[PDB]
RNA sequence: AUAAACCGGGCUCCCUGUCGGUUGUAAUUGAUAAUGUUGAGAGUUCCCCGCGCCAGCGGGG
């Protein structure tokens, strides 16, 4: 009924932002909305500046997170996560001029052992068509990464591209099954929701709005 | 171009000095490896050269 593009977010380490205007740069346990429009703004080129393209962007896509678990050796690895004291010595005292500080710290968390299969798909109003996603994703003309820079991806972002009614039965198709879904789109057997501030404003940059996941546990 | 970007946790530091593991102790007694057997036959011995009366004879490997 509707046609899917699915994509793999894997590397040794990831990290998926939540509210802070502190030294303390927390992660959640999956990609944010906001974080994944990053993603693809990268693979299209897209400066920050460019408020246009970036709100044609958010307009037209929507996303469906997958958590997957990873298997060594048939034993279950989880998701664990990781606190990096990260410093910073001559760093900005001022936004304006050449005045720095000796040190400053910030605490930043990553997600290790961590694995994502997301779906994505159009909407009504969309300026965009899948076509475009698709080669962008194949060929990236900024430099893609998992939340940070630092963190590379060890499977390549392309994974699949199909048709289905549910992003649940489009994720169907692509193993590893089993794991919990964060929706945009409601699915008709599943009532949980699960609320973040995922949503960038993009006319007030750097700002995010409240939005509500649709949870499909697995 | 993702609470993103830009972005060291970083400098200094013997684990040091003393110390037998030592005295005593048969592995010891018994035990056929024994019966039986042509090495016969068969001139192939591979290469080069000389002489040949084509029976072979000789030189060198």
């Amino acid at each position: 009924m509707r046609s899917y593009l699915i994509l793999r977010l894997a590397g040794p380490m990831q990290a998926w932002g939540q509210p802070t205007f502190e030294g303390t740069r927390p992660t959640g346990r999956f990609p944010t909305r906001s974080g994944l429009l990053g993603l693809l703004g990268a693979c299209l080129g897209i400066q920050r500046d460019d408020t246009s393209s970036l709100q044609a962007l958010s307009e037209s896509v929507q996303f469906a997170v997958r958590c997957d678990e990873l298997i060594l050796d048939d034993r279950r690895v989880s998701v664990t996560g990781l606190r990096d004291y990260h410093t910073v010595l001559g760093a900005r005292e001022d936004y304006r001029g050449l005045k720095s500080h000796e040190t400053i710290q910030t605490w930043r968390e990553y997600l290790c052992d961590a694995s994502f299969t997301v779906a994505l798909w159009l909407t009504p109003h969309a300026t965009m068509v899948i076509s475009e996603l698709e080669k962008a994703v194949l060929k990236p003309r900024y430099t893609p990464y998992l939340g940070r820079r630092s963190c590379p991806l060890t499977h390549p972002l392309f994974l699949g591209t199909c048709q289905a009614s549910d992003p649940q039965k489009a994720l169907l198709n692509y193993e590893p099954v089993g794991g919990d879904i964060y929706s945009e789109e409601s699915v008709t057997g599943h009532h949980l929701k699960f609320t973040a501030r995922d949503e960038p404003m993009i006319t007030l940059p750097r700002q995010f709005a409240s939005r509500e996941w649709y949870v499909i546990k697995g």
